[PDB]
């Protein structure tokens, strides 16, 4: 769904206000390849400690499900650039499937990414989505079997989503052999959320096949401490993380 190279951002929807949401978006649509929003829910199990404390926050303050597609909606007058919904089954489960889809859609976005999506539904779920105009977008981590990550990349009409949950401040081997795998297997390219904290992690991670790199948690620390005055030092962050 985006250019090889690219940097993508991942922000939380609602943290700490939607309209500030709005503002870090437009502020960093400029080096953005593509760009992840993510949907707080009460139990993000599956994130680490930084995002999970941004759903928290996201969540006090008072974010409604559909705030996200409000934010997604106002985006769009400004910017075409690549949208993925980020978010756990259940507030999709609650809303109706192809309902939430739909309205994803028609908001603007172009694919989704269900973190912890129960197998069973799988099929069902990529049927509504291709059938709604959603591309798919799935995770795995280090700890995925190159079986499974064949059969995630053949399910996914987006892009393979590598994580993990290691932190750091160096990339875990773990991390580079997961993306090591996944390049020797999908056709699908591949975005990495490793973690990124510094320059020399993308440029690394870019050298070795990873179409794009994702930055969430070092912008969600700026946002967790600066709140709305985040913007301007995510413009640094960026900046420095792309040599810049």
């Amino acid at each position: 769904m985006f250019k090889d190279g690219s940097l993508i951002p991942y922000l939380t929807a609602g943290d700490p206000d939607k309209q500030s949401t709005l503002n870090f978006l437009l502020a960093l649509d400029e080096y953005a390849g593509a760009i992840e929003l993510g949907i707080p829910f009460s139990d993000p199990i599956a994130d680490g400690k930084t995002i999970q404390e941004s759903h928290y926050r996201a969540l006090k303050n008072g974010f409604k499900l559909r705030e996200a597609f409000w934010i997604v909606k106002e985006f769009r007058r400004h910017s075409s650039t690549p949208i993925v919904l980020m978010t756990y089954y259940n507030p999709i489960y609650r809303a109706g499937v192809r309902n939430f889809l739909a309205a994803a859609k028609a908001s603007g976005v172009d694919g989704i990414l269900v973190v912890d999506l129960p197998v069973f539904h799988a099929k069902e779920f990529t049927e509504i989505a291709r059938e709604e105009g959603i591309k798919t977008v799935f995770l795995a981590a280090p700890n995925t079997p190159d079986e499974r990550l064949k059969v995630i990349d053949d399910m996914t009409t987006g892009f393979v989503y590598l994580v993990s949950l290691y932190g750091t401040e160096e990339i875990p081997k773990t991390a580079y052999d997961l993306l090591r795998r996944a390049k020797r297997i999908c056709r699908n390219k591949v975005a990495v959320g490793f973690g990124v904290s510094k320059r020399e992690h993308v440029v690394s991670l870019l050298k070795e096949g990873a179409n794009g790199v994702v930055v969430g948690s070092a912008l969600v620390k700026i946002i967790g401490e600066k709140g709305r005055e985040a913007t301007e030092f995510l413009k640094k962050k960026v900046e420095e993380l792309l040599g810049i």
